[PDB]
């Protein structure tokens, strides 16, 4: 409904892991890129290891080394579930993606990029036919599963989805 009807809900894993999951398959059929989500856990991980910039530290927080080196093995854990504004932000700067998710709260549609999170307005509306945009739907919680084009799926992955 808050989408275009080529669109459809997919599956992310279930083991705390389903924010990389559904990054990563939107990632897959958009850009072809193939990352496992223990890869885009490790790219959160090194984000924090190299000299990270202050809105990551900011967002997470002497004190702050602690919290980083924290971080750093906390990140790897399917424990630790993925936020679309820490590892999200940090996942579209590795990979030259804007990320849209579609929040239940009605819908509200909330666009993350390399430089942060701003609900999708006048200026920035969701373009579904750009390829360098990655997409996940938030039930509530920090529970996601990947949104993905039946235009861009082959025939066995959609009679998986049915």
């Amino acid at each position: 409904n808050p989408y275009p009807d080529n669109f459809y809900v997919g599956q992310a894993i279930g083991n705390g892991s389903c924010f990389f999951d559904s990054f990563r398959q939107s990632l897959e059929q958009q850009t072809g890129e193939q990352v496992t989500a223990e890869k885009l856990r490790n790219d959160c991980r090194e984000f924090a290891q190299k000299n990270p910039p202050k809105w990551f530290t900011n967002a997470i927080v002497q004190h702050r080394s602690e919290t980083v080196d924290n971080y750093t093995a906390d990140i790897m854990r399917n424990s630790r579930w993925g936020d679309p504004d820490v590892e999200g932000r940090i996942l579209c700067e590795k990979y030259k993606v804007k990320l849209h998710v579609i929040e239940n709260q009605l819908s509200l549609h909330e666009l993350i990029d390399n430089s942060g999170s701003k609900s999708a307005g006048e200026y920035n509306k969701v373009d579904y036919d750009d390829s360098s945009t990655v997409h996940i739907i938030n039930k509530g919680g920090l529970h996601f599963e990947p949104l993905l084009d039946r235009n861009k799926s082959s025939a066995k992955q959609l009679q998986e989805q049915e």
